[PDB]
């Protein structure tokens, strides 16, 4: 599944609902620590809509647990990420992933 470990607290009140757009910054790394992506390096917040099957299960369920302003470490088992398939040339098969995610606002 997905573990959510808080880095910095959010408001504890405003949680994303199905049909709302989450605006986040994130960094993604493999379990061994190798960074593979960062919206911060891209200098553009990442947007996705909850309930629209847009993101890996670990995100769909992990970000749902966050409130606006919260920064958290999401540790995600391969089955809640890219599984045995992986993501060609980025995510190897059977990868546990770690995301640093900050929920900036809802739209
Ligand atoms: C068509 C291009 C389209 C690309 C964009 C909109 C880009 O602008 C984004 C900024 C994405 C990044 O582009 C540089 C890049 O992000 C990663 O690096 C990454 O950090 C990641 O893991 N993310 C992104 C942040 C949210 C969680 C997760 C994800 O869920 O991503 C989603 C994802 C890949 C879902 C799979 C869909 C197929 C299912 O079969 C599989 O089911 C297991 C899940 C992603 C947002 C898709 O909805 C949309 C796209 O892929 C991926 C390793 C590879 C991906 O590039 C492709």
């Amino acid at each position: 599944g997905v573990q959510v470990e808080t880095i910095s607290p959010g408001d504890g009140r405003t949680f994303p609902k199905r049909g709302q757009t989450c605006v986040v910054h994130y960094t993604g790394m493999l379990e061994d620590g190798k960074k593979f992506d960062s919206s911060r390096d891209r200098n553009k917040p990442f947007k996705f809509m909850l309930g629209k099957q847009e993101v890996i299960r670990g995100w769909e369920e992990g970000v749902a647990q966050m409130s606006v302003g919260q920064r958290a470490k999401l540790t995600i088992s391969p089955d809640y990420a890219y599984g045995a398939t992986g993501h060609p040339g980025i995510i190897p098969p059977h990868a546990t992933l770690v995301f640093d995610v900050e929920l900036l606002k809802l739209e």
